[PDB]
């Protein structure tokens, strides 16, 4: 191997740190390799951060190995890599301008400008807009400020849309539930499991008090992929209020504003652009660690002009949306206005 003498006997996590270190976007890799470096990439997920962390990040390989890295707040990095017989080790991740380490975890990050990413293709064609979005949900984001009235969750009637959004969106997302991959027909299910038949639906009054129904959350982890265990954390999972609660907020349209503040131009440009547009596409990750801490993980991704140094150049703007769904915390547009307190960040890809 070009990578490591050892490079065969290695881990999926070992692997994955190997790439990073080199950088994700190491020069010498090869077509194939860019593609396989993609595929362990996907497997990160962030997760509940501890009280002084950026952010963490979980991954269970295939193989049986796991990754879980976390960043403080002056940005050093720290992994536990879990053997496939369970043993562990911690390390420090370095981080530099050749590597671009950090650029490459689901890390929300404090700079004054907005985080440019590279594509490893595009882009008017809805499955590789999608592609995309899978790419840019597992790289760096840049937090942005918002205001009274930029704020999503103020305004005369925050949440309102919430139920519609939810069904418009399910059945077109990318979502992961523990790092289980919930396909098309399972959110359709998933959707009609929640009460949403139609776009002027809200959930039934079981779902808010207990969530997903035994059977149905049976059924949605069935339509999954994964192993009978990880179909049994979804499960487990989906058979509690809170999980209605993270997934239908997940989806509100408004948790782009403060992003479009900084960037409606350009989306126009873009838009403009392309009629001489598929529209937003929607990448979600929830989380419950074993501690029992809920975190949503939402993204939306749509087309964007490069500012004006770089003519004819059309890439995504990626935002994200972080937040934790507490305990107790039901299915209620009051409820999520209530309790409900995200964070937003973004970052624009270019190819």
């Amino acid at each position: 191997s070009h990578m490591a003498s050892s490079w065969d006997e290695m881990s999926c996590a070992e692997k994955l740190l190997k790439v990073l270190s080199f950088g994700l976007w190491n020069p010498t890799y090869s077509r194939s390799e860019r593609q396989s470096f993609q595929e362990l990439l996907t497997v990160l997920e962030p997760v509940y951060p501890l009280p002084n962390e950026l952010g963490r990040v979980s991954a269970r390989f295939s193989d049986g190995s796991s990754l879980r890295i976390s960043v403080t707040n002056s940005e050093s990095i720290e992994a536990e890599i879990r053997t496939p017989d369970n043993e562990k080790i911690t390390v420090l991740l370095e981080s530099n301008e050749q590597n671009r380490l950090l650029q490459s975890l689901p890390i929300d990050r404090h700079m004054p400008y907005i985080q440019v990413h590279r594509a490893l293709m595009d882009l008017t064609d809805t499955t590789s807009m999608r592609n995309l979005l899978g790419f840019t949900s597992k790289l760096s984001t840049t937090l942005i400020p918002h205001n009274a009235q930029t704020d999503p969750l103020s305004g005369p009637t925050p949440f309102s849309s919430i139920f519609m959004d939810t069904c418009r969106g399910l059945g077109n997302a990318k979502l992961s539930l523990n790092g289980v991959d919930i396909p098309a027909n399972a959110q359709m299910l998933l959707r009609d499991a929640l009460g949403l038949k139609d776009t002027h639906s809200s959930p039934s009054r079981n779902v808010i008090d207990h969530g997903i129904s035994r059977h149905d959350a049976e059924q949605i982890a069935r339509e999954s992929s994964g192993s009978d265990n990880q179909k049994a954390e979804v499960v487990e999972f989906l058979c509690h209020p809170e999980a209605a609660t993270a997934i239908c907020s997940a989806f509100y349209q408004s948790f782009n504003v403060p992003a479009l503040t900084l960037t409606h131009e350009r989306i126009s440009k873009a838009s403009e652009y392309n009629a001489e547009t598929p529209n937003a596409c929607i990448n979600i990750s929830i989380s419950q660690s074993s501690d029992g801490n809920i975190y949503v993980t939402s993204h939306t991704g749509v087309l964007i002009m490069a500012p004006e140094d770089r003519p004819n150049e059309m890439g995504m703007l990626t935002n994200r949306t972080s937040y934790e769904v507490p305990q107790g915390v039901k299915c209620t547009i009051d409820e999520m206005v209530r309790a409900l307190q995200p964070r937003y960040a973004a970052s624009e890809t270019y190819l």
